[PDB]
């Protein structure tokens, strides 16, 4: 570091100085050394002191000041229901082979058992085997 530069002075605050001090950088402790030596701040005439100071006041009237927490919820309830009433019906007969539960075909008064194991026709009208007596007389919708 050699480099020759130059800070702020000031001024004895005395109404009857005014001859100037040369403060330095590095320096922290102004005084009428030359003249009449008080001590005294180089921003203020608070008499010399650490810490911040502006002249012709700071300008700070407030600034921060609030501290206030709240709480959440997080609370909530679920339901729900289904269903009510259940209704059945049945539109099967039971096949004369296998039992099993034969709907019928609208549109036609023929019905066959298309099971599986089975695939026994039988009359709609009249349920009876098929054989020669009905073998399908009325088997015409
Ligand atoms: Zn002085
Ligand atoms: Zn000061
Ligand atoms: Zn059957
Ligand atoms: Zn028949």
């Amino acid at each position: 570091e050699e480099y020759v530069l130059q800070a702020g002075g000031v001024l004895c605050p005395q109404p009857g100085c005014g001859m100037g001090l040369l403060v330095e950088p590095d320096c922290r402790k102004v005084t009428c050394q030359n003249g009449c030596g008080y001590v005294f701040c180089r921003n203020c005439l608070q008499g010399y002191h650490i810490g911040e100071c502006l002249p012709e006041g700071t300008g700070a009237s407030a600034t921060n000041s609030c501290e206030y927490t709240v709480d959440p919820n997080r609370a909530a309830e679920a339901r729900w229901d289904e269903a009510s009433n259940v209704t059945i019906k049945v539109s099967t007969k039971p096949c004369p082979k296998c039992r099993t539960p034969t709907e019928r075909d609208g549109g036609c008064m023929h019905m066959v058992c298309t099971r599986a194991g089975c695939g026994f026709e039988w009359c709609w009208v009249c349920q009876t085997e098929w054989t020669r007596d009905c073998m399908g007389a009325h088997w015409f919708g």
